[PDB]
């Protein structure tokens, strides 16, 4: 997919919580349906990214493009994804989207995983 997600965004391997910026093809990301392999790890881009923080305090940084899973199907901010909203978090518990807050344009990272293509990123349900 395109966009992409913050460097220090952590998922969780079988090892551990890795951050994004460190996983490589062949790790496992533990997703709503068990642990995805990682099949690409597309090259690190600079675009403008967007803070998107839940009632629960969760966090994540991620580009205008990247898709997360709602009630409604998969949705991305260029699509509308806007405050009052719900994301899944772990495990599988909607919370409101509080805030989406631009930030800056920095280098940001993208992976494809197997299965249903999602993963948790700071225990926050999203697509690859």
């Amino acid at each position: 997919s395109g966009g992409a997600l913050d460097l220090k965004t952590q998922v969780q391997t079988p090892q551990g919580m890795k951050e994004i910026s460190n996983i490589q093809v062949g790790d496992l990301v533990l997703s709503n349906t068990g642990y995805n392999e990682v099949l690409n790890v597309f090259p690190k881009s600079k675009k403008k990214s967007y803070k998107i923080t839940l009632e629960d305090g969760k966090e994540i940084i991620c580009s205008e493009e990247h898709l997360f899973p709602t009630q409604t199907g998969e949705m991305n901010i260029s699509g509308g994804l806007k405050e009052g909203m719900c994301l899944y978090v772990k495990e599988m518990m909607l919370k409101k989207i509080l805030k989406i807050e631009e930030l800056d344009e920095r280098e940001l990272i993208d992976i494809e995983v197997s299965g249903n293509h999602l993963f948790y990123a700071n225990d926050i349900l999203t697509h690859n």
